[PDB]
This record gives C-alpha cells, sequence and structure tokens, in this order.
C-alpha cells in the first residue's frame, strides 16, 4: 500500500513537473519575444532545473525543450565565449543552426528565412570579434549567397552592406515572428489557464 | 492597451510562480522525508530557481521558504566545507537552528527538542571532523547541558555515549516527524490537488 501511495505522489509530480514545463517555455518565449532579457536569463535558469526533475517526455514537450534552447543559443549570439556543444568550436549561432533544422516543424518560407539569416549572422559575429580565421571555420562548417560570404571573409571587411541588409536585427525580428505562432499556440496550457482565470476574478 | 496586457500576463506569471513555489516545497519536504537525497537536490535547484523569478511574497510563501532553507541546511549538516551565511564561520547545523528560532511557529515540545538536538550536533560534527578548536567556537555562539557538552569539547572524546543517546539520526527523526506535520498541511495546494486529480481520473 505505501509503495502505490509513493508510486501515485511520483506520477503527481510528473504530471505537475509537465505542466511548469509547458508553462516556463510559454513564459521564456514571451521574455524573448518582449526583448526582457533578464526574465529570459531566470526563466531559462527555472527550465532547465525543472526539465532535470523529469524523466519522461512527449514529443511536443522535447519539441518545446529544443524551441527553448534554440532561443537561449539565438540570445547568446554574440557571446562567441559560450559552449552550447561537447565541440567548443562550435559557435552559439552555429548551434542554433543545428537545433533549427532538427525540430520538427513545418519548412515554410519563414523557416528558410530564419535559417539563411542565422548562417550569414554565424559569419558577421566573428567578423565583428575580429575573428577573421574563425569566420571561415564556421563559413566552411555551414557551407551564389556562399560567394558573397567567403569573398566578404577574405577581404576581412567586417562592417560589409550585406551583414545590414540581412542583419542581427532582421534576424530577431523574424525569429521573434516565429515565436508569436508558437506563442499563440500554447498560451493555452494548464497553469497558464488557470493563472489567468485567478486574475480576471481579481477583476 | 498593450501595457494592460502585459500586466495581465505578469500576474497570471506571478500566480502561477506561487504555485509551482508551492508545489516544490511539498516536494522537498516529501524528499527529505523519504530520504531520497538526489530528488531532494534537484528539487532544491527547482525551488531556488523559481524564488529567483517570483517578486512578492506571501507571509506564508516566506515561512514555507523558511522551511525549505532549514531541510538544506540539516541535509548539509555534516558538510562543513558549505557555506550558507555571509559570516564564513557558521557552520550548517548552526544556521540551521538560527532558522528555526526564527520561523514564525508554534514553540510546543517537539520544537524544542529539534532545537536542543541540533544545538547538540552542531558540536558533535565538529569532534566527529576532529575540528576540536572548531567545536569550542560553534559552543560558544549556541550556549547542566552546557556543562556536559564543554567537558566532551575539552576531553575531545568524539565518539562520546552523550552523542549517541542525542545522535544524528534522532535529530533527522524528529525532523522527519515535523516534516510530516507540513506535509500534510499542503498535500491540500492547488498544482499537487490538480496533479492528484488527473492520475486517479486515468486509474
Ligand atoms: O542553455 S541551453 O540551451 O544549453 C539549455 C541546456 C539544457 C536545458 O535543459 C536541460 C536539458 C534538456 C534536454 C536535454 C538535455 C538537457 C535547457 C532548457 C531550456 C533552455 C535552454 C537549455
Ligand atoms: O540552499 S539554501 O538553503 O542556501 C537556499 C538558498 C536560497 C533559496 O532560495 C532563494 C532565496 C529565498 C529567500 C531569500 C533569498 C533567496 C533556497 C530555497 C529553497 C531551499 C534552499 C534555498
Ligand atoms: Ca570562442
Ligand atoms: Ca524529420
Ligand atoms: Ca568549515
Ligand atoms: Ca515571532
Amino acid at each position: 500500500e505505501e509503495e502505490e501511495d509513493a508510486g501515485l505522489v511520483a506520477e503527481a509530480e510528473a504530471v505537475a513537473a509537465g505542466w511548469m514545463l509547458d508553462f516556463l517555455c510559454l513564459s521564456l518565449c514571451r521574455a524573448f519575444r518582449d526583448g526582457r532579457s533578464e526574465d529570459f536569463r531566470r526563466t531559462r535558469n527555472s527550465a532547465e532545473a525543472i526539465i532535470h526533475g523529469l524523466s519522461s517526455l512527449t514529443a511536443c514537450q522535447l519539441r518545446t525543450i529544443y524551441i527553448c534552447q534554440f532561443l537561449t543559443r539565438i540570445a547568446a549570439g554574440k557571446t562567441l565565449d559560450a559552449q552550447f556543444e561537447n565541440d567548443e568550436r562550435i559557435t552559439p549561432l552555429e548551434s542554433a543552426l543545428m537545433i533549427w533544422g532538427s525540430i520538427e516543424k513545418e519548412h515554410d518560407k519563414l523557416h528558410e528565412e530564419i535559417q539563411n539569416l542565422i548562417k550569414i549572422q554565424a559569419i558577421a559575429v566573428c567578423m565583428e570579434n575580429g575573428n577573421f580565421k574563425e569566420a571561415e571555420e564556421v563559413f566552411e562548417r555551414i557551407f551564389p549567397f556562399k560567394s558573397k560570404l567567403l569573398m566578404i571573409i577574405s577581404q576581412k571587411d567586417t562592417f560589409h552592406s550585406f551583414f545590414q541588409h540581412f542583419s542581427y536585427n532582421h534576424m530577431m525580428e523574424k525569429i521573434k515572428s516565429y515565436v508569436n505562432y508558437v506563442l499563440s499556440e500554447k498560451s493555452s496550457t494548464f497553469l497558464m489557464k488557470a493563472a489567468a482565470k485567478v486574475v480576471e476574478s481579481k477583476r
């Protein structure tokens, strides 16, 4: 009887952890979208700790976790001292690109635009730091679009017009648009819905 | 309108964080009680991260947080290399004793027994590590019961019978009994109740 009670408790804790993960992911996407970067930092710490206390994950929760990891690496995209992979040469934007091409999601025009913007910026942030050999290394791992980028790396022109047309802000805004579609999908999660009900009843 | 929507969202996130804090505290007390120390470690990481994302706390939630901090220091009671206070001389059991005498709770016989057991053990764990000068330092900060303890410190008798009568296990068991009263009080929290309902409907 006491083994079954402990079992019911563990099952209930697994249900609550799954709800908390969904809420933390929604909150992280919202923070990314609003540019509230301190909230994104704190919520990322919370989502990571919650995931370490989970054992089973549904496919939707794994997809959810991958999106949160992508956003974390995009936010750390200019932080070339961040190591997101066991391979220490993989820059944050290269790490986000690997997740982007691995999430089970539709490959619509927005998916491709974000992918191409991340590739250009993975190079541009190396040029911006003066790491011209590292931009060349990044380029060989990611790659007509290709020939212009290699030309820029060899010419060492960091503030090239191409990097302004396909800028970091353009990349962020397109990722924000995608995040808006994800934010609408599960603004319908249990914790968020129940919290919203409480708020609306106190008005 | 968009400022009010952001406001409603922040209020709802504050309601959800408050529910998650309550659930994590219940889960931490349960882990302490069952002696599932890896779960206690992981859940303590989760409760800390959640609290860093909260701004307002009700009195009941502060009391709740204090109990969780006490349990963490009791579990780290034999870890003399743990620093829980800005004063680096305060040992984990001395740190738990300060919280125990600071929680707004009834001072029943169990409260006093736990207090006296923590005081004896704050000394005993220094003797067990061979830190006889540090046991003397701990003794002066905490303190007929007093004269026996000072006699033991000066006699350097680490494996004294007094430390077996008022042992670490006796201290843990009495704290576990208290934790059982706390665990029954808010096994009634929102997240836990709703998770239990889902589990019972899938049986
Ligand atoms: O900062 S990172 O991108 O590196 C990051 C790491 C781990 C995380 O969760 C633990 C984990 C989930 C899945 C597989 C294995 C570990 C993250 C959850 C959300 C957001 C970011 C996360
Ligand atoms: O490991 S410790 O005991 O040091 C500890 C520290 C901080 C914590 O939360 C952050 C915090 C809450 C209240 C005031 C300021 C900070 C803890 C929450 C639960 C359990 C333990 C915690
Ligand atoms: Ca680097
Ligand atoms: Ca596929
Ligand atoms: Ca020490
Ligand atoms: Ca008082």
